[PDB]
């Protein structure tokens, strides 16, 4: 895509929104926004390999590094793709970010879509610490906050054989959903657990944008690259993102087990860097006879969502 976004959150007070824009498909990426809750001074700022936040920032794995090079600073030949250097927080604990980088992309095998942006406790020494740790992390220390990099309203995306989504919302609904596609236009297995739901049927869809800047609202409509009407997963007439219903048991738990051949974890129907949403009400699978049925299945409000990240 030509635009991406990341909401950074952690166990402490660090939070922010970082925007990405890439106008020419392998030109430089503009990176800008704001992070607050930081100590005054320099903080390591990196793309890590996996958009897996199922164990906070730890499950993001190491720096994104397809080239197997040593850690470096940005404007520097020997670096990781994900080495974006340092952000500087002012005396109000705010880092105003304004970067331009040519090594990261929002498309291709060097795409950061569906990966994790991390802000660190300490400064990145940019590989010039002498020791071994410096040539892997820049001695940047703890991961204070992170988020999965999602597709924002523009354009695209990213590529993997496993993906994962951490669902959260305003209310008590939360869960983790796993995606596995062992052959690269075969079915995607979709499995996991969501809790805090009312007993019964809940609409379950991939929405177009991996944008959670305004909660689930900013995820936009159902992912619909073929411009079809909403349907059930078994219908010819459906959105790519229309995975049907999941069922919550009397304890409010939906043990999701789905297999879909229309979604993909690569190519132009890739759901990497898009948002998975679970809904208030049953999806009528486009059989409701009203205009809303043909758009959303009358599934109602978005109880929880998250950005679908590369796991594999
Ligand atoms: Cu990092
Ligand atoms: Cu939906
Ligand atoms: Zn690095
Ligand atoms: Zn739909």
């Amino acid at each position: 895509a030509t635009k991406a976004v990341c909401v950074l959150k952690g166990d402490g007070p660090v939070q922010g929104i970082i925007n990405f824009e890439q106008k020419e498909s392998n030109g430089p990426v503009k990176v800008w926004g704001s992070i607050k809750g930081l100590t005054e001074g320099l903080h390591g700022f990196h793309v890590h390999e996996f958009g897996d936040n199922t164990a906070g920032c730890t499950s993001a794995g190491p720096h994104f590094n397809p080239l197997s090079r040593k850690h470096g600073g940005p404007k520097d030949e020997e670096r990781h793709v994900g080495s974006l250097g340092n952000v500087t927080a002012d005396k109000d604990g705010v880092a105003d970010v304004s970067i331009e980088d040519s090594v990261i992309s929002l498309s291709g095998d060097h795409s950061i879509i569906g990966r994790t942006l991390v802000v660190h406790e300490k400064a990145d020494d940019l590989g010039k610490g002498g020791n071994e740790e410096s040539t892997k992390t820049g001695n940047a220390g703890s991961r204070l906050a992170c988020g999965v990099i999602g597709i924002a309203q523009g354009a695209g995306g990213g590529s993997a054989t496993k993906a994962v989504c951490v669902l959260k919302g305003d209310g008590p609904v939360q869960g983790i959903i796993n995606f596995e596609q062992k052959e690269s236009n075969g079915p995607v297995k979709v499995w996991g657990s969501i809790k805090g739901l009312t007993e019964g049927l809940h609409g379950f869809h991939v929405h177009e944008f991996g944008d959670n800047t305004a909660g689930c609202t900013s995820a936009g409509p159902h992912f619909n690259p073929l411009s079809r009407k909403h349907g059930g997963p078994k219908d010819e007439e459906r959105h790519v993102g229309s995975l049907g219903n999941v069922t919550a048991d009397k304890d409010g738990v939906a043990d999701v087990s789905i297999e879909d051949s229309v979604i993909s974890l690569s190519g132009d129907h890739s759901i990497i860097g898009r948002t998975l949403v679970v809904h208030e009400k049953a999806d009528d699978l486009g059989k409701g006879g009203n205009e809303e049925s043909t758009k959303t299945g009358n599934a109602g409000s978005r109880l929880a969502c998250g950005v679908i990240g590369i796991a594999q």
